[PDB]
């Protein structure tokens, strides 16, 4: 028993990050088969941040002003070219630790885990949600840009997250591997504000439901609520609205309790009008908003992956 | 910016991870050069676990009782021996994939990451603390026996840890990798007396650093306090005793952001008396206690955010 933020086994992608360096800007790049992907503002200069000019920056960019470093061994760079957000440089050599792999956009709510990198050496790993406003709170240094988001199923290795840019709130945004950006942001050093963040009513209680598993219940009453009256006190806390199809996705987690999903709404909705008197849920005197019902799923049933 | 509780990248240690099966048990071992080290309750059955001779049940063991997998391959197991509480396992093939190591032996508050593992594949990683009275609180269902804890310093993986058992109280024990038990604990199934989980005061102090280091000083004041006069207020709120020692350890960051260690401290003993009043620090309604001085100095930007 026992219920941790945990984080996804990171060595399959530990083996595919590398080091970009152009000019004097260094971040880390992602090496998959013979291309190394990375963000395209690796070609700026400290002067041209404010609006860059990708498309003109880049035509004055050759194979060579492009270093790449995989540990002991330097990449020849034999092409470049610019997708979105990102740049795509193809390489001599195949990553022989290439894992089987894909590129998804994950929608807000969802969760993955972080490989914090610097100079393409991985630092440390941890569990993060998309925020409602397309926003990470993650823990990100300069030299980080070009640590990756993902995934992992089974043992594929689901790619959604390249880190671009921190906000001046503190969190953090970034592209999927294509190179669009989660949100309304850009890579520019403007002036960006993310829109209002609100909590991820699916996953509270996900985690409320994690902590009956673990034999936490005190929170459990005998009120009962619908849908809407639900919907109408929570958005008064700055929560999600609850839809009918995040209720579906709670049905296995209210299967092996034996909590109807609206008695834990029940229960989330005192929470929130009485507070906690005192009392915390795993631990926590906030309410958890970044387990997914899968992640609560998973790890409560020892799911493994390699 | 932003503050994250970190693991560390756990490839080189999923490259060590193997599967150990003794009759009908299996748990996980760990595969360093021509040794795989696993808990010695491996050779248990369900019947004899509340006062098992383990030296009773070994001697009636062979190398082959123990089938030891890794991927789809069988190791030959060609020896066996018993240190403290674990069970060592020589086999025909080094682990072409031993990093570099040492085996280390931590004290109470200091942290390190698991890899929770399930039939020697991996489930995922997090952070821990080993608790004041030697328990950690981890995320272990059964079969998760043999999970190793660890910290990696530069590329040096130091295993500090190996998962046996979980605790009526719902928290975990275990050992180093030689075997001997952290706190006053054996691996049988019998009431053994824990001391009290207090507050790791020495990591609160170095959180509330890290908070001012990343830009927020809301919680500091003029006060200053004894070491005496602060551990009266910490014992009213089951925090750790502070001693020199720790006071120590917590210099390079106080000279880092200029702020006294018993300034700290009074600054912590306010925020015990009056709570929080509905502000948080670096996201947190609680204060956080599983960050030791070496977390924060290595997650958080040498300058501070003045
Ligand atoms: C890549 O390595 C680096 C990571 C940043 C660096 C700062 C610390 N934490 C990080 O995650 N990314 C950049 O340096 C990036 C480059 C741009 C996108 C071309 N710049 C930033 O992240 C900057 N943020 C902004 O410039 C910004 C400023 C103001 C506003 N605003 O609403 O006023 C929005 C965004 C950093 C401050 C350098
Ligand atoms: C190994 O995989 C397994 C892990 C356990 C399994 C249950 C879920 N979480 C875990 O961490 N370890 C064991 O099964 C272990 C083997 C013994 C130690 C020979 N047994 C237990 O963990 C049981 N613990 C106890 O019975 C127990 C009772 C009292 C004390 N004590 O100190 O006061 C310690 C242990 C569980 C009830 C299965």
């Amino acid at each position: 028993s026992g219920f941790r933020k945990m984080a996804f086994p990171s060595g399959k992608v530990e083996g595919c990050m590398v080091q970009v360096t152009c000019g004097t800007t260094t971040l880390n790049g992602l090496w998959l088969d013979d291309v190394v992907y990375c963000p395209r503002h690796v070609i700026c200069t400290s002067e041209d941040m404010l609006n860059p000019n990708y498309e003109d920056l880049l035509i004055r960019k050759s194979n060579h002003n492009f270093l790449v470093q995989a540990g002991n061994v330097q990449l020849r760079v034999i092409g470049h070219s610019m997708q979105n957000c990102v740049l795509k440089l193809k390489v001599d050599t195949a990553n022989p630790k290439t894992p089987k792999y894909k590129f998804v956009r994950i929608q807000p709510g969802q969760t993955f885990s972080v490989l914090a990198c610097y100079n393409g050496s991985p630092s440390g790993v941890y569990q993060c949600a998309m925020r409602p406003n397309f926003t990470i709170k993650g823990s990100f240094l300069n030299g980080s840009c070009g640590s990756v988001g993902f995934n992992i199923d089974y043992d594929c290795v689901s790619f959604c997250y390249m880190h671009h840019m921190e906000l001046p709130t503190g969190v953090h945004a970034g592209t999927d591997l294509e190179g669009n950006f989660y949100g309304p942001f850009v890579d520019r050093q403007t002036a960006q504000a993310a829109g209002t963040d609100t909590t991820i009513t699916v996953n509270v209680l996900a985690w409320l439901y994690a902590a009956v598993i673990n034999g936490d219940r005190w929170f459990l009453n005998r009120f009962t609520t619908t849908l809407n009256d639900f919907n109408l006190v929570a958005m008064k806390y700055n929560y999600e609205p609850l839809t009918q199809d995040h209720v579906d996705i709670l049905g296995p987690l209210s299967a092996q309790t034996g909590i109807a999903v609206l008695d834990m709404c029940a229960s989330l909705k005192e929470l929130l009008q009485n507070g906690m008197n005192g009392r915390t849920i795993l631990g926590s005197a906030l309410l958890e908003d970044e387990f997914t019902p899968f992640d609560v799923v998973r790890q409560c049933s020892g799911v493994t992956f390699q």
